[PDB]
């Protein structure tokens, strides 16, 4: 029964490389997922920056039409 | 007496060959449930970020409307002149 003792520590040895390679592995993933994510964020942002600079001209727009308006009521 | 060594070492080798068995179930497991988390993520952003966009060109497209509405304006500011 020696010999399955060879066999087995020889199966576990192989398993743990297997472990390793995983772990590498998910190491990896998590990484990839986290810089994809980090791009999506940095593009919401930029996305939001041009947001504000429009919603800003418009408030703007708004309010010098308002106010010409205005102006050729009173005259 | 290596015999008696043996079938120790054995126990116990073999009890670890089955840790490490799970172990790796587990991994895997683990591994699938990052892919899984990741794209989910991702599918969120993506649809938060076509909403952006389309927010963003309604700006765009309401800012022009005023420019113009804007000129007219203008226009009846620059009659009352006379
Ligand atoms: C499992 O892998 C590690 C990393 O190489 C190694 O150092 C360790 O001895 C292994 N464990 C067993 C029980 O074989
Ligand atoms: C461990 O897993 C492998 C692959 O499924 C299998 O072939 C092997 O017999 C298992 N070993 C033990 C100790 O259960």
């Amino acid at each position: 029964a020696q010999k399955g003792f060879q066999d087995v520590e020889a199966q576990a040895a192989t398993c743990n490389h297997t472990v390793m390679a995983l772990m590498a592995s998910l190491d990896a993933e998590k990484a990839q997922g986290q810089k994809k994510v980090e791009e999506l964020e940095g593009e919401i942002t930029t996305l939001n920056h041009k947001l504000q600079d429009a919603s800003a001209e418009v408030e703007r727009l708004r309010r010098e039409n308002q106010v010409l308006s205005v102006r050729i009521a009173d005259k």
